[PDB]
């Protein structure tokens, strides 16, 4: 139960990181209810990558009552639009507003470059790496 | 802070999923404590899968204490091993005990065939629409 606790909105943004060429669209989540955030990789910045990775956010945060965005077409298509409204989310896209994932984008990209240094990448990361570099530098973030 | 709650100890298996082929065999983790599912797809059981699957599991409950599974091969090989000490976490297959993931397995195979058939796959569901399916039941099972 909410209670008086905070609204369930998120902020969603996608962010390009080289380091995880060829999939170095990263599309991030940041709960502004708890500041958990989720990212996901993806090949081109497209409506379908937006929906793929909310489907995925809501799999790990629950389903939000609404998703302030800013006005990139990947998120006012009618696509992406008919996807919010199949599952019942508020969209947003404020007013003619979301420092929360502006931080959770520079702190992942931050992470994701300590930790590739770390492991002794200095540039693009092996393709074989990403997936599990990327889940610990969520970990790292959220946990 | 847990407190007096629950310890953080995870069970994990694969359970094998043709209507997600040909990434069919499914990973699962059930949280103990909280009873929150963890599921990816994988086209073999491996080893590198489980530790794949773990990397995601860890990046959405967090790092547990302890994992419970079977004797497969995947997670008793040196790398699986190997790869649990390199995070800190407690591995066991019992004594020579996992009915929560079981269940998980029962409950997750017969959501995907509910969400699949009202998408109106019978059969297979096509490659494109498995990962927005598979986390829906997640987020069914989840949230």
């Amino acid at each position: 139960g909410r209670g008086l606790g905070p609204l369930q909105i998120w902020q969603t943004d996608f962010t390009l990181e080289p380091r995880m060429a060829p999939r170095s669209w990263l599309a991030v989540t940041v709960d502004t209810a708890s500041s958990a955030i989720v990212v996901t990789q993806h090949g081109r910045v497209t409506s379908v990558a937006a929906q793929h990775h909310w489907a995925t956010a809501i799999a790990v945060l629950g389903r939000p009552k609404a998703i302030k965005t800013d006005n990139g077409s990947c998120f006012t298509s009618k696509s992406t639009r008919e996807w919010l409204a199949r599952w019942g989310i508020a969209h947003t896209t404020g007013i003619p507003g979301q420092a929360m994932v502006e931080r959770a984008n520079r702190l992942l990209k931050d992470k994701i470059r300590v930790l590739a240094e770390g492991d002794g990448f200095m540039k693009r990361i092996p393709t074989s790496k990403q997936g599990e570099l990327l889940a610990k530098a969520m970990y790292a973030l959220n946990h």
